[PDB]
């Protein structure tokens, strides 16, 4: 089975930086995606939006400019260490909705902040099959 | 009569510059239209996309970060001259149509350099209306 765990947190202190630097070149209303239907579970949910922001960081990198790709690459890898798990590709019943990059970069704190307390003390195993709710 | 004339320095000389220096921060495929049907003007043509192109750098100014702004009101001084003239509401024939940024910024600059030899030399009176193709 692939197993998904840290021994060493992942998560760097200076990360919020990177974002509020981010966000001071970005046309805040740009169109991104977040789940919409994401099933609720305390364990591995901001997990499953981390991921889904970093492919979306991905995304991003490809139509950024020279000097908007390092701000995108360099809030990617605050954020990169959840491809060191076989996350499953999104299953057919996630739905998405349209949402402003500045909530999703708002939300992609969020979440860091939220996880940093556990991703070390946690097996996430299960979280590689991400999973819906009606 | 309302008049449209330019005895200074419309264009500068920079332009493609302050342009360039923007998109290097932009995601090139960020929302933002164009007039599809502007009527065929040799003398307005031009003019009248930079009056466009103006009111969406205004408009992106209202939702970008602290930086982009600075970014942007740059790019905005170099078309400023626009609202110099009493350009009226756009027509309800006119047709807009969703294009990048990217292609938006390209089309200013071209503009720019096909409207600076001109701008200080013509009248540009008759383009206070802007109007479609039949
Ligand atoms: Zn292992
Ligand atoms: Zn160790
Ligand atoms: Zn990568
Ligand atoms: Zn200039
Ligand atoms: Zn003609
Ligand atoms: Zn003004």
């Amino acid at each position: 089975t692939q197993d998904c765990s840290f021994q060493h947190s992942p998560i760097s202190s200076d990360f919020a930086v990177k974002i509020r630097e981010l966000s001071d070149y970005l046309l805040q209303d740009y169109p991104v995606t977040v789940a919409s239907n994401l099933q609720d579970d305390e364990l591995c949910g901001g997990l499953w939006r981390l991921v889904l922001a970093q492919r979306w960081m991905e995304r991003l990198k490809t139509v950024a400019g020279s000097k908007m790709q390092g701000l995108l690459e360099r809030v990617n890898t605050e954020i990169h260490f959840v491809t060191k798990c076989a996350f499953q590709p999104p299953p057919s019943c996630l739905r998405f909705v349209q949402t402003n990059i500045s909530r999703l970069l708002q939300e992609t704190s969020e979440q860091l902040v939220a996880l940093k307390p556990w991703i070390t003390r946690q097996n996430f195993s299960r979280c590689l099959e991400l999973q819906c709710q009606p």
